[PDB]
């Protein structure tokens, strides 16, 4: 059996769960027969990337019609499906958060089929992730609670949010990476959402940016890690639905510094001298007032109030650094989306 405490079990089991990894390669219409989760590889989805950027500068260079046709082709046979022509932009992008999804997907399953006491035990080991119980009635579990019933946007009225477990998390090694970005202020508790099947990888190696290889729109604001201070911003990247009421999310140190404000989209080649990180301006904003600290740590858990911020893509903020040493991961919360 496990030394573990059940929640941290619960956990384990549902990270590795290996039908749920099949369940979305279905959902993605992906043909199990002729690529099972056995058969996938970190050099085919790199390449799958690059037949996708390939497609994007075909189509603003606007190739013909047998060009875009032969690509399309080459990329159903490197990720063959049981299909939509990629011709335009929101087709690709449709197919860029398959590959991220599966990327996470592989290295899950990779780390299964590694190494050689209760299985769980020896998963939990496999992560280099140490995982701790936060009580229920603890100043944390208060603060984190309050947090969710707050940040919860008006919009965002599907589901009802409920926290069941959370977690105290200190990745390997991150730290270590993490001390130097300290010395910029404007440190701040903030969301991270993903898909379930996503968070072996996420704890294995932290919160990535995307590869050079991926195509460079889609993006707001630039290839960078993404967060919110609104819960339901980030609970809706859970992809949670009848099926699944179960979802995972990360709250995480952000080290921003000073913020390079923004309110429409423009792809951060380089970020200003003397601004560290990017934020996103909503219509909707924690109240400012209301800010708590907990640990040193900024936590903009006000109730969501009206900014007064007009012509502006974003209705909720957002945030996003670009040097992935700049997140310092330290709490995992598991929570039911009460649905209606
Ligand atoms: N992860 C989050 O909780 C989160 C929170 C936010 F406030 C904003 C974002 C996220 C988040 O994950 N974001 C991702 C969602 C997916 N987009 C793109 C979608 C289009 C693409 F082409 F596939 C590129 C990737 C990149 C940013 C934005």
């Amino acid at each position: 059996k496990s030394k573990l405490p059940k929640p941290v079990q619960d956990l384990i089991k549902m990270i590795f769960d290996v039908e749920s990894m099949k369940k979305a390669m279905v959902e993605y219409e992906i043909d199990l027969q002729k690529m099972p989760l056995g058969k996938l590889s970190k050099r085919q989805i790199q390449a799958a990337y690059s037949i996708l950027s390939e497609v994007q500068q075909a189509v603003s260079q606007g190739s013909s019609d047998s060009q875009i046709l032969d690509l399309s082709n080459r990329f159903y046979t490197l990720i063959p499906h049981d299909p939509p022509l990629l011709n335009n932009a929101d087709s690709v992008q449709a197919k860029v958060e398959m590959l991220d999804n599966l990327l996470d997907i592989e290295v899950a399953y990779s780390l299964l089929r590694g190494g050689s006491k209760d299985p769980i035990d020896v998963n939990y080991e496999k992560l280099k992730t140490d995982i701790k119980v936060v009580d229920r009635d603890s100043e944390e579990a208060e603060i984190i609670r309050k947090y969710v019933k707050n940040t919860h946007a008006t919009t965002h009225n599907a589901y009802d949010l409920e926290v069941i477990d959370i977690f105290k998390i200190e990745r390997e090694g991150e730290c270590q990476r993490y001390k130097p970005f300290k010395q910029l202020h404007n440190r701040r508790l903030l969301w991270h959402g993903s898909r379930t099947t996503n968070f072996a990888g996420i704890l294995s190696q932290g919160l990535r940016i995307a590869p050079p290889e991926a195509p460079v729109t889609g993006y707001m604001f630039g290839k960078g890690i993404y967060f919110a201070d609104m819960v339901s911003k980030s609970a809706n990247y859970c992809h949670t639905s009848q099926g699944d009421p179960i979802g995972l999310i990360l709250l995480g140190e952000v080290a921003l510094g000073n913020m390079y404000e923004l309110k429409h989209a423009s792809h951060i080649s380089k970020l200003p001298k003397g601004k560290h990180s990017v934020k996103g301006l909503g219509k909707t904003t924690p109240d400012p007032s209301a800010n708590i600290s907990l640990d040193g740590v900024d936590v903009p858990l006000g109730t969501g109030i009206s900014s007064g911020v007009n012509d502006t893509s974003l209705l909720y903020n957002e945030y996003i650094v670009y040097d992935i040493a700049q997140v310092n991961l330290k709490y995992l919360l598991k929570l039911k989306f009460n649905f209606k």
